[PDB]
DNA sequence: GACCACGGCGCC
DNA sequence: GGGCGCCGTGGTC
């Protein structure tokens, strides 16, 4: 028989598929080690893959917008477009990497682009035959995943700004804060020990001290030291303040005020995440190397970090974020008419908890005790324990069990709806979103209760949280180019928020825009309304 | 140096 | 409660 695949000089035909290899996963920061392309029955590989970049229209094939951002770092205005992992991804979003994805579609991952390229070229084929027929996966390709992974390697390529001399300022502050609260710990414990190290400080609370455990750990049934074991043990001993205090700042200075500085790139003097577009189960985006979508926001000096995420000079930041956004969906998916007027009146559910949670009038709620109601809210909507509210409130289990009766029966046919979605899952095997998107979950069907009831949770949430994804994917992909033509700028999403840069002159302008543009998206049976300010920083600007 | 699993915890 | 990714530790290679 002859041979699948031949060899062909560079460059390839219009159309090829692209294989390449980097250096280090992250685009902004790899070297580009090899390039090549495969169509028909032929394989064309780069003498020198950076030049060769050049030669491409666009990148078709495996992490096509990775190969975009880099190309976009050096200058190049190279787009993705076709890539199998999205097929994959919409077919079964626990297809989250190439190896995975080859092993299951057509092949293998190996080391070498001329092989990646024929492998991007037959995954492409072979999903593409899967999809047919299923043409609300199609409409999300075509519609939604495909225009987002062009938005998103702009949105990487093009970073964030950060307030470097400040963050820098505040490590050696914090470095001395941390010192006097260890250092307590330790006279309080009666000797020094890897205050780090959970192991050892199990050790000192419940065998030296002899205060009670409280609850035991996931895999390896250790005697918990987390926060809500520490909480819980707050009045108990003075050790326990201070070591919630040090791990406080402890989590903010090793994971935000000291790395984030260390990661400024050379070339564009900002910040570059990676947006992960096939890494979830529900449909989310993720963020990596670093996480921009868990800056710090709920303490002081938490606070105080996210002012460091700065507009560049003579630009603001404009911050947007759809209000109440999975209420709204619920609203939506369930049809129920209770949840539906609450929407219609202009209501604030969070605001409501919160006024129950510290006995205040609304009007007294400020924004972090609002937000506080969240987790209550969102906790209980997807199946908190009485048990978990009465500690996190610190009221009687009686009344904790009472919230949680008063408010599901004051959306009724939030339940009607919960069993819909389980047994359709149990009987398709997958759940879906409004737009189709599905997840698997076949431990619906689990004999082991305690599994069975977690994939009912996951199930549950996943129509929820998943269409506030598709929803806010859709308008990334609307919105962008009104941004381009503006002289904006997307730099970031944080699930139902987006971060954007504007000049000064048109910030006002651009923040009305955007705001109509995500309000009016996909409409539902309630308005989606969208939160908007603007600011110099991230902080000011929400 | 690197890997992972884990506990733990930051955000949505 | 659900969805993530990164930290340091500990064990390991
Ligand atoms: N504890 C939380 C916080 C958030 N989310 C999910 C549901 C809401 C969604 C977006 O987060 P927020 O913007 O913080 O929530 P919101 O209800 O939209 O609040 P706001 O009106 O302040 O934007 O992420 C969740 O499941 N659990
Ligand atoms: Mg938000
Ligand atoms: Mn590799
Ligand atoms: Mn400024
Ligand atoms: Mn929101
Ligand atoms: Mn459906
Ligand atoms: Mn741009
Ligand atoms: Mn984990």
């Amino acid at each position: 028989s002859p041979k699948a695949l031949e060899e062909a000089p560079w460059p390839p035909p219009e159309g090829a598929f692209v294989g390449f290899v980097l250096s280090r996963k992250e685009p902004m920061w790899a070297d580009l080690l090899a390039l090549a392309a495969a169509r028909g029955g032929r394989v064309h590989r780069a003498p020198e893959p950076y030049k060769a970049l050049r030669d491409l229209k666009e990148a078709r094939g495996l992490l096509a917008k990775d190969l975009s951002v880099l190309a976009l770092r050096e200058g190049l205005g190279l787009p993705p477009g076709d890539d199998p992992m999205l097929l994959a991804y919409l077919l079964d979003p626990s297809n989250t990497t190439p190896e995975g994805v080859a092993r299951r579609y057509g092949g293998e991952w190996t080391e070498e682009a001329g092989e990646r390229a024929a492998l991007s070229e037959r995954l492409f084929a072979n999903l593409w035959g899967r999809l047919e027929g299923e043409e609300r996966l199609l409409w999300l390709y075509r519609e939604v995943e495909r225009p987002l992974s062009a938005v998103l390697a702009h949105m990487e390529a093009t970073g964030v700004r950060l307030d470097v001399a400040y963050l820098r300022a505040l490590s050696l502050e914090v470095a001395e804060e941390i010192a006097r609260l260890e250092a307590e710990v330790f006279r309080l414990a009666g000797h020094p020990f890897n205050l780090n190290s959970r192991d050892q400080l199990e050790r000192v609370l419940f065998d030296e001290l002899g205060l009670p455990a409280i609850g035991k750990t996931e895999k390896t049934g250790k005697r918990s030291t987390s926060a809500a074991v520490l909480e819980a043990l707050r009045e108990a001993h003075p050790i326990v303040e201070k070591i919630l205090q040090y791990r406080e700042l402890t989590k903010l200075k090793s994971t935000y005020i000291d790395p984030l500085p260390d990661l400024i790139h050379p070339r564009t003097g900002r910040l570059h995440t990676r947006f992960n577009q096939t890494a979830t189960a529900t449909g989310r985006l993720s963020s990596s190397d670093p996480n921009l979508q868990n800056i710090p926001v709920r303490t002081p000096l938490g606070q105080r970090i996210r002012r460091a995420f700065i507009a560049e000079e003579g630009w603001l930041l404009v911050a947007l974020d759809y209000s109440q956004i999975e209420l709204r969906v619920l609203a939506h998916l369930s049809g129920d008419e209770n949840l539906i007027r609450v929407f219609q009146e202009g209501r604030d559910i969070h605001t409501e908890t919160a006024s129950w949670m510290f006995g205040v009038p609304r009007e007294a709620v400020d924004p972090l005790m609002r937000r506080a109601a969240k987790t209550i809210n969102f906790g209980v909507l997807y199946g908190m324990s009485a048990h978990r509210l009465s500690q996190e409130l610190a009221i009687p289990y009686e009344e904790a069990q009472a919230f949680i009766e008063r408010y599901f029966q004051s959306f009724p046919k939030v339940r009607a709806w919960l069993e819909k979605t389980l047994e359709e899952g149990r009987r398709r095997g997958y759940v879906e979103t409004l737009f189709g998107r599905r997840r698997y979950v076949p431990d619906l069907e689990a004999r082991v209760k305690s599994v069975r009831e977690a994939a009912e949770r996951m199930a549950f949430n996943m129509p929820v949280q998943g269409t506030a994804a598709d929803l806010m994917k859709l308008a990334m992909v609307k919105l962008f180019p009104r941004l381009e033509e503006m002289g904006a700028r997307m730099l970031l999403q944080v699930h139902d928020e987006l971060v954007l840069e504007a000049p000064k002159e048109r910030a006002e302008a651009v923040a009305r825009l955007a705001k109509e543009v995500m309000e009016g998206v996909y409409p539902l049976a309630v308005p989606l309304e969208v939160e908007v300010g603007i600011g110099e920083d991230w902080l000011s600007a929400k």
